[PDB]
């Protein structure tokens, strides 16, 4: 598995900040749009991302306060993301795209169509956010972990002061070792401990146990019309999984309209770094049959 980042910088101003972002591929299509989560960035997305430039733009951003963005002192509550994220895609003149999504980016992405629903002519998913009603439906192995997260004093303690989410959960959500290159790329953004908002804010923020509820109504809204959107979806699961368990993902292929879902093999929650050539080579495929 590839540990380059081998694409030029592009920038946009947003909202008084700047925005970096992938752009390859050629411009006289559909592009596809890859949104990463916590605590990642277009990093995330390195390896899979050549199996779709051939055939179309591939455009990566790193959400604000993430990646090669500007970290403004925000709360970075879901809505700056929104805002944020909203801006930077009329900024470089987005217009019809695929979704590529993942963990908040997925949260970016199905409330963007939501909003937006001519503008979106597939979805491919991965770990997606939706309501985790009640804490036992979040994964026992990390229950005592996001519980604590979800505190204003050790929450604050362990991912701002001792970066628990970049070396611990990243690397204990991914079944193959991550390499110390690797980590390093994802340690680079949040090398300054006070950049680390972000990361504290998004756990905070997850729709568990009816809290946020302003999240809670947000996701209950966007996943009912992904339910009833025939826009089509490519859904990749891993074994175990995290957020989306085997079990889930077969009662997703059912009960969502036109999915395909597709069984990378071992996986936990960053799917993209236990199998990206198989996500890489699968949403190529998928892309032709969406042009008409």
């Amino acid at each position: 598995i590839g540990t380059g980042f081998p694409f030029d910088p592009h920038y946009v101003e947003v909202l008084g900040e700047r925005m970096h972002y992938v752009d390859v591929g050629p411009r006289d299509g559909t592009p596809v749009l890859f949104l990463h989560g916590n605590p990642t960035s277009s990093y995330l997305w390195r390896n899979i991302i050549p199996h779709v430039a051939p055939s179309h733009r591939c455009i990566a951003p790193d959400l604000i306060g993430m990646g090669k963005s500007d970290k403004p002192d925000l709360d970075y509550f879901f809505d700056d993301h929104v805002r944020y994220l909203d801006a930077f895609i009329e900024a470089v003149g987005l217009e019809e795209v695929v979704l590529v999504i993942h963990d908040w980016g997925s949260a970016l992405g199905f409330h963007w169509a939501k909003r937006n629903p001519e503008r979106v002519k597939g979805i491919a998913c991965m770990e997606f956010i939706r309501p985790i009603p009640t804490w036992d439906e979040w994964p026992e192995f990390a229950r005592e972990t996001f519980q604590a997260f979800r505190t204003a004093d050790v929450g604050r303690e362990l991912i701002i002061d001792q970066n628990a989410f970049i070396e611990g959960v990243l690397p204990k959500c991914v079944v193959r070792p991550l390499t110390e290159v690797e980590m390093d790329h994802y340690r680079e953004p949040f090398l300054k401990p006070v950049d680390r908002e972000p990361l504290w804010r998004f756990p905070n923020e997850l729709p568990i146990a009816g809290e946020p509820a302003n999240i809670v109504a947000l996701v209950e809204a966007y996943m009912n019309w992904l339910h009833q959107s025939p826009v089509p979806k490519l859904l990749f699961w891993g074994t175990p999984g995290v957020l989306i368990p085997p079990a889930e993902a077969a009662r997703l292929a059912e009960s969502l309209p036109n999915c395909k879902t597709v069984d990378i093999g071992p996986g936990l929650h960053y799917l993209q770094e236990d199998n990206p050539d198989l996500i890489g080579s699968e949403i190529a495929r998928w892309l032709p049959a969406l042009h008409h």
